[PDB]
C-alpha cells in the first residue's frame, strides 16, 4: 500500500462509525426511543379514549446505509428511524400524526419537537430523527412521509410520497466489493470535510444526503490492476479528486433577478421518489461559499499529491480534512 492511501485508510478508521447492524450502542439508543415512543402514544390515546396505533420501525440515514462518521468533539450523532403507523394518510392530517408522536414523547430525554419532516427527540450526545409514515396498504399502496410543522400552513402539510428504503438500496448496489469500500470511504471524507469546514454556519452546510446522492450520480473508483500479479491497489486521493472535479464541473452560474447577479448553483436530484433537488434550499450566497470551499479542496488533493515529503502532502490534507487527518513528523 502506497504511504498516503495508508494515510487515508487511517483517516478513514479514526472518523468512520459502525452501522446500526455493528453497532449495540446506536441499536440501544435507538430502541430506547421507540419503546418511549409505544409507551407514550398508549397514554396519549387512553387520554383520548382510544386505542393507540401500532408501528413498524426501519432504519434510516447514514447508519443504515454504512456511510456513518463520528461528530467532531462537541457534536452530536444524528440517529434516523423510520416508523409506519398503521394508519390511512387520508384519515389524518400529517402534522397532527407527528403530534402523536411528540406528545408520546414529551418527557423523554430533553424533550421532543415537531421539524419539517421528522420529529426529533434530544439525549445528551445524540438526537433521535423519527420519520413519519402512514401505512402504504391502507394509503393507496405508496410511502408518504407527514411532511409540516405546526406554524405550516395547509400548502405546507402534506403528505409526501418516499422511499428511504428504495435510497438506502441504490447506494448499496451502486458498487460491489472493495469498490463499494471505496465509495463509502469517500463519502465519509467529504462528511469529516463538511462538518470541519462548515461549522461556523451549520445552516450552510451541504446535507450529508446531498453529498451522498452526488456520490451516487458521480464517484467513480480509482484503482490500478498489477497487469502481470493482478495485485489491485485503490487511490482515495485520485478517486475524491475526480469526484470533487465532477461535481464543481456540475455547478451552473445562475442568474438570480431580485438580487440582479448570478451565483453558481448544484443541482443534484435525488435517484428516487420524489426526485427532488437536495440542494434546493441552499441559497445562492450558501452555494457560492460551497463551490468556493469544494475548489479549494480540490486544489489541496493536487498538491498534496506532487508533494516530495509525505508530511507536506497530509499536511495540505488535513487543511481541509481537520486535526484527526494523519501528519506523519517532519524529518
Amino acid at each position: 500500500m502506497a504511504p498516503v492511501q495508508k494515510q487515508f485508510r487511517e483517516f478513514h478508521d479514526r472518523i468512520k462509525l459502525a452501522q446500526y447492524d455493528e453497532n449495540q450502542t446506536l441499536r440501544d439508543e435507538r430502541d430506547a426511543v421507540l419503546t418511549a415512543v409505544r409507551e407514550g402514544l398508549k397514554k396519549v390515546f387512553a387520554d383520548r379514549g382510544e386505542a393507540a396505533p401500532t408501528f413498524t420501525p426501519f432504519n434510516q440515514g447514514s447508519y443504515a446505509m454504512n456511510t456513518g462518521v463520528k461528530p467532531l468533539e462537541g457534536g452530536e450523532y444524528d440517529i434516523d428511524v423510520g416508523i409506519i403507523l398503521n394508519i390511512a394518510k387520508d384519515d389524518h392530517d400529517p402534522v397532527e400524526v407527528k403530534k402523536w408522536i411528540r406528545d408520546a414523547l414529551k418527557d423523554y430525554g430533553n424533550g421532543a419537537e415537531i421539524r419539517r419532516s421528522c420529529v426529533t427527540v434530544f439525549k445528551p450526545g445524540y438526537h433521535v430523527d423519527l420519520a413519519v409514515y402512514a401505512d402504504p396498504e391502507l394509503s393507496g399502496g405508496t410511502l408518504c412521509i407527514a411532511k409540516g410543522k405546526e406554524n405550516s400552513g395547509d400548502e405546507h402539510r402534506l403528505w409526501q410520497i418516499s422511499d428511504p428504503q428504495g435510497f438506502q438500496d441504490r447506494i448499496a448496489s451502486k458498487l460491489s466489493g472493495d469498490d463499494a469500500a471505496q465509495f463509502r470511504r469517500c463519502i465519509r471524507y467529504l462528511k469529516r470535510w463538511r462538518d470541519f469546514r462548515f461549522s461556523s454556519d451549520g445552516n450552510a452546510a451541504p446535507l450529508g444526503i446531498g453529498l451522498t446522492a452526488a456520490a451516487y450520480w458521480w464517484f467513480q473508483v480509482s484503482k490500478r490492476t498489477d497487469p502481470v500479479s493482478q495485485n489491485v491497489t485503490y487511490d482515495d486521493r485520485d478517486a475524491l479528486e475526480q469526484f470533487v472535479q465532477t461535481m464543481l464541473d456540475n455547478f451552473h452560474d445562475t442568474w438570480d433577478s431580485k438580487d440582479q447577479r448570478s451565483y453558481p448553483r448544484l443541482t443534484v436530484e435525488l435517484p428516487v421518489q420524489p426526485y427532488n433537488d437536495v440542494f434546493e434550499k441552499m441559497t445562492g450566497m450558501q452555494m457560492e461559499s460551497f463551490k468556493s470551499k469544494l475548489q479549494a479542496l480540490l486544489n489541496a488533493l493536487k498538491t498534496a499529491k506532487s508533494r516530495l515529503e509525505l508530511h507536506d502532502a497530509c499536511k495540505a490534507l488535513a487543511d481541509h480534512f481537520g486535526s484527526e487527518f494523519p501528519v506523519p513528523e517532519k524529518d
